[PDB]
């Protein structure tokens, strides 16, 4: 059926959880799919999977990486991909992926690295799962599982959802990925410089305030309101504490909403809860919201021949 | 000797800590100051300082304020200058600091305004104390009073302190401030576009990777290397947790020094220890590192007469 292969890479942090990593790659072999570069989940340097020269070459080198249909499956997020940007051969990446591209996906501290992708090859990449999170749960979501494999197997597809906003048409490239990654950008030259977009958001253990302060920089540096549609993904450990006194993130997306002119859908199911779907960055989208439910349709993105 | 006018503003969040206002307010008064617009204090509206009206109002009525020797002091921090930046009467308040000036001073989240001051007229203002966390502390502790007082009736004047850094000299404009605050207005229309500047930054409850990924921006987006040197400051809550393994501060200094090819000197005491000094941001400053110490030698800014 669709039997594969993986490829590790592991550039951030860490795999403190050991057992569920090596529970993501039994349950993948065990599935019939076959997992290369599986030394990367040992790997340690303080808080990152291996030291600056380990991780990045893990990203450098996946430009000798031909094997047909390879998924590259990020391990895990944190922080260490920051570190890596300057010293990524980007050229050569983006080279590599004009044939026979590898499909690429992962979230969270990813999105810095698909962001850099985009910059400098309008390359596509997909958010959605990594090795420890997604693939290594208690159960794997057969919600994300489902989503995971219907991008990667169709040229086009159709992602639906009961969405919060106006009734709509907004069509464009989809972008962005974790919020604090994107915010992290700006100003650098890793940040994509896509208009009229459809660009799509997401966060985690991001408190609501910081939550608006985020999306207001992406407002008042011009990005937000260059787009043709916003919308906003899971937001998780975002609970009010007592002092918010009424504080949440339906005050933020109001907050939003009365600066921007453009619509703002909310409640996909995208990021880091166990529902997550796999958005290809840099493909074409379309958004539709209807008095029935909202729908994206998504095209442009390699797929698994 | 020095008993003055401050004339408060509440620009960010709910004063949830009434008593220690108040206490602030008494010991200041106790101390035969006087102390004006005492109302913003009670003001609340949801998780801020009243409404989006009432902050704003505290800012554009600052134009109208011809008190001589006026101190204007923010009450505290939190969250609620970013919503208010876009409509502030920037030029009415540069106009009103170009005769007579304002001695406007705080910290943390009121950087952002003082940013905005900063890019739209060069407007000098004070990163110092606040009414809640220094002046109504149990104590209020002689350092950040001494510091305080230092700045504001002494046209020039010398900090000193043991830093951490090259033995080095180094001159150009004061500025930073809140780390957090200064990323998130990168893009913006009120982020400070100032050169070979001295750039001092702090921050409070950001873990390291936090805080190396913000400097790391600040970097990659050219806005360090433009410097002649950097400055850190106090940056609070900021011990590792377990999976740090050896990640902490100190590996993020390192790791920024790595790709500097300026100064850069830690261990100032600035931002929201109970130790602060009191920085006039948009003035001169010459840092001089010796095997003896460091001083800072500033001058330019305004002061009580
Ligand atoms: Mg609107
Ligand atoms: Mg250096």
């Amino acid at each position: 059926g669709h039997m594969s292969l993986f490829h590790l890479i592991a550039p951030s942090g860490y795999c403190i959880k050991q057992h569920a990593a090596l529970r993501g790659i039994q349950r993948l072999t065990d599935a019939g799919h076959q997992v290369n570069n599986v030394e990367v989940i040992a790997r340690r340097c303080e808080r990152f999977a291996g030291t600056e020269t380990e991780r990045l070459e893990d990203l450098n080198s996946l430009a000798r990486l031909t094997t047909p249909n390879t998924i590259v499956l990020a391990v895990r997020g944190g922080y260490g991909a920051s570190r890596l940007l300057a010293d990524i051969d980007w050229q050569a990446l983006v080279a590599r992926q004009q044939h026979d591209p590898l499909l690429i996906c992962g979230h969270s501290d990813f999105t810095a690295i698909q962001c850099g992708l985009l910059a400098h090859g309008n390359v596509i990449t997909f958010s959605g799962p990594m090795l420890v999170a997604n693939f290594g749960a208690d159960e794997l979501n057969a919600f994300t599982e489902h989503h995971f494999w219907l991008a990667l197997r169709n040229e086009t597809f159709t992602i639906e959802w009961q969405g919060e906003g106006p009734t709509c048409r907004a069509e464009g490239t989809l972008w962005g990925g974790n919020l604090a990654m994107l915010i992290s950008l700006i100003g650098t030259p890793w940040m994509p410089k896509i208009e009229n977009g459809i660009l799509v958001l997401e966060d985690i253990n991001e408190h609501p305030f910081r939550v608006e302060r985020m999306l207001l920089q992406l407002y008042h540096a011009g990005i937000l309101p260059r787009q043709k549609a916003i919308i906003l993904g899971s937001f998780s450990g975002s609970t009010p504490n007592d002092y918010d006194a009424g504080y949440n993130l339906e005050s933020v997306y109001a907050f939003l909403r009365s600066r921007l002119s453009i619509p703002l859908i909310t409640g996909l199911d995208f990021g880091h809860e166990q529902r997550t779907v796999t958005l290809p960055l840099g493909a074409h989208a379309i958004l539709n919201n209807t008095r029935e439910g909202t729908q994206l349709t998504i095209s442009g993105h390699p797929v698994l021949k």
